[PDB]
């Protein structure tokens, strides 16, 4: 591994979502949140074996956190991913997940452009028990800005993206169950698909661990294994990592 290219700095966002719900309106404890949040991930994925030998030490840190105090307003017809409204259906609690990823891939592009990865921290209730979204790992994107010309969109964006919501069936996830989700979208961005069940190895029975991180299904977190990579995760992103270590990754500070 390279000392100096070892580290995917993050810009993180807490929209206004996140501010008033997680973050009490005080920018001291919404920032406390996502500093922890993301160095606790960071102690899952610097501790990973991406080989089972000497190949660990890779992470993640935050270079800036962008706090959004209030809505985005908006034009009749425009959007925003801080908007106060959902899309596409106002009514509801939330945004349909893949727009709000797309949206806020849109509007980040700028800053994007100059980061490993992107993160959004929001406070909605996804419908069907919906956790987070991330690209790379679906069967492109993740770590390090890939363009993507967006004919709707008419401009590039840059698929080094995710986010979680902290929110699901009208509570505040456990701090347990965050680290797992945030863990689960930085993991896809690493270049992991989703553990299947035809692989026992990448997905274990409850009396053999449980299941580990990438498993669709949400890991409750109280097994052994739920927040651990499998061994189909680390192969899939020890094709990753390197190369794209040499590309966007930094220095550990
Ligand atoms: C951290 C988790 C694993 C993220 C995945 C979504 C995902 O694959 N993102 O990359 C999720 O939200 N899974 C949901 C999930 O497991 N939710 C749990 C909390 C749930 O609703 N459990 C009860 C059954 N409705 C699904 C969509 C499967 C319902
Ligand atoms: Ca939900
Ligand atoms: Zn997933």
């Amino acid at each position: 591994p390279d000392p100096m290219k070892n580290t995917c700095k993050l810009l993180v966002v807490a929209d206004h979502r996140f501010y008033r719900y997680m973050g009490r309106g005080e920018e001291s404890t919404t920032t406390n949140y996502l500093i922890e949040l993301i160095d606790r991930v960071d102690d899952i994925y610097r501790n990973t074996a991406w080989d089972n030998a000497g190949f660990k030490g890779y992470g993640i840190q935050i270079e800036q956190i962008r706090i959004l105090k209030s809505p985005q307003e908006v034009k009749p017809g425009e959007k925003h991913y801080n908007m106060a409204k959902s899309y596409p259906n106002e009514e509801k609690d939330a945004w349909d997940v893949k727009m709000l990823l797309e949206q806020f891939s849109f509007d980040i592009a700028e800053e994007a452009s100059k980061v490993c990865l992107a993160h959004l921290f929001t406070y909605q209730d996804f419908d069907m028990g919906t956790l987070g979204l991330a690209y790379g790992g679906s069967p492109h994107g993740g770590v390090c800005p890939k363009a993507y010309y967006s004919p709707v969109g008419k401009k590039n964006i840059y698929l080094n993206s995710g986010l979680t919501s902290t929110k699901n069936y009208g509570k505040t996830i456990l701090t347990k169950e965050a680290d797992l989700v945030t863990t689960h979208e930085l993991g896809h961005n690493f270049g992991a698909e989703h553990d299947p069940d035809g692989l026992a190895e990448c997905a274990p029975n409850e009396d053999q661990g449980g299941k580990y991180v990438m498993y669709p299904i949400a890991v409750s977190g109280d097994h052994e294994n739920n927040k651990m990579f499998s061994q189909c995760s680390k192969q899939s992103i020890y094709k990753t990592i390197e190369s794209k270590a040499q590309e966007c990754f930094q220095e550990r500070s």
